[PDB]
């Protein structure tokens, strides 16, 4: 995807890590995978880990989620065969003031 | 390099990427290629990374 909105654009993407082998071999069909995520200024690169974690939300496995900030005229690559959950919404954003989360429970007005 | 200038010595190297493979096995002559700074206090692998950037 390359950048032409002249606005930063926000890109989340997700690396998925099956409980058991048998969840990898069944859901990607590879024993060892990869994720390949390349920027002009940003570059990494996720291998899944297969481990059996304590199960919260009915779930075992696990998704690890990134994100990265595309600058106007820049281009993002994503390559992966297996463990890769894609993007599909982005977000361009322009940043304002700097401001803050309030954490509080009263009425809008 | 071993440090005997009694000074902190600022080392500065690079490694490169190539748009395609072709230019990889063109220069290096690998499909897969490592590279690996080790220090007393630093230590990191490299490999390339093949993609097809913005000109």
């Amino acid at each position: 995807y390359a950048n032409n909105k002249e606005k930063e654009v926000l890109v989340l993407w997700g690396v998925h890590h099956p409980p058991n082998i048998g969840d990898q071999r069944a859901l990607y069909h590879k024993e060892n995978a990869y994720v390949s995520v390349v920027s002009s200024h940003y570059s990494r690169k996720f291998t899944p880990e297969i481990a059996k974690r304590p199960k919260v939300r009915d779930q075992e496995g696990r998704i690890n989620y990134y994100w990265t900030l595309l600058e106007p005229g820049d281009t993002i690559i994503f390559e992966a065969n297996g463990n890769l959950i894609a993007p599909r919404y982005a977000f361009a954003l322009s940043r304002g003031f700097g401001s803050g989360i309030i954490n509080s429970n009263a009425p809008m007005d």
